């Protein structure tokens, strides 16, 4: 009986094994845009992918997830509301059954089609593992999916992910540039929080995009086919990934733009 996002499993049953799923910098939340304080001092975000190097992509019974070497800094986030350098380690994506749901935050409490998330930790603790257990140990850059035309560079993950349909399974995944998955604009929300799935550590400093990007119908469609067990077991798809927006508790929203 593992956690996951079913109705005996899901969301609102975490707190039993993870008691912190009812703290005070939880997320996701709701981002309320005429509430959210513009910070003249936040700098621009500084985002360095040019020499990234992915290697696998896998299927974690949860997400996919899309990893990336980071035993040097060649995919770094800096700049913004962080002190230091941030590696990239992995993104992945919440997705919905149906197109008007399946982000994680929300905007005036509007819900996208999906929500992308690209995970970096903090290079002064050495690594991943260490970064999770300090409140400034991870930013993670939040990316809106709404439905309209084709995103090209989203078009390489979307056709390995008949090779990664059941959970634990992987593949080699080269070369992938994720420059290709992101906006034109780097306005950002930015707020403390938490992983959104367990263990739920509230380690989290969260830069959420303002400016989603387009896919299309039948690339989302390709996501939803992936499936929640594991070979041989009874076909679950893997929708609906998503964990519902949380108290925003004391907490202030900040924008880099007005
Ligand atoms: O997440
Ligand atoms: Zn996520």
């Amino acid at each position: 009986h593992h956690w996951g996002y079913g109705k005996h499993n899901g969301p609102e049953h975490w707190h039993k094994d993870f008691p912190i799923a009812k703290g005070e910098r939880q997320s996701p939340v709701d981002i309320d845009t005429h509430t959210a304080k513009y910070d003249p001092s936040l700098k621009p975000l500084s985002v360095s992918y040019d020499q990234a190097t992915s290697l696998r992509i896998l299927n974690n019974g949860h997400a996919f997830n899309v990893e990336f070497d980071d035993s040097q800094d060649k995919a770094v986030l800096k700049g913004g509301p962080l002190d230091g350098t941030y590696r990239l380690i992995q993104f992945h994506f919440h997705w919905g059954s149906l197109d008007g749901q399946g982000s994680e935050h929300t905007v005036d409490k509007k819900k996208y089609a999906a929500e992308l998330h690209l995970v970096h930790w903090n290079t002064k603790y050495g690594d991943f593992g260490k970064a999770v257990q300090q409140p400034d140990g991870l930013a993670v850059l939040g990316i809106f999916l709404k439905v309209g035309s084709a995103k090209p560079g989203l078009q390489k993950v979307v056709d390995v992910l008949d090779s990664i349909k059941t959970k634990g399974k992987s593949a080699d995944f080269t070369n992938f540039d994720p420059r290709g998955l992101l906006p034109e604009s780097l306005d950002y929300w930015t707020y403390p929080g938490s992983l959104t799935t367990p263990p739920l550590l509230e380690c989290v400093t969260w830069i959420v995009l303002k400016e989603p990007i387009s896919v299309s119908s039948e690339q989302v469609l390709k996501f939803r086919k992936l499936n929640f067990n594991g070979e041989g077991e009874p076909e679950e798809l893997m929708v609906d990934n998503w964990r519902p927006a949380q108290p925003l508790k004391n907490r202030q929203i900040k924008a880099s733009f007005k």
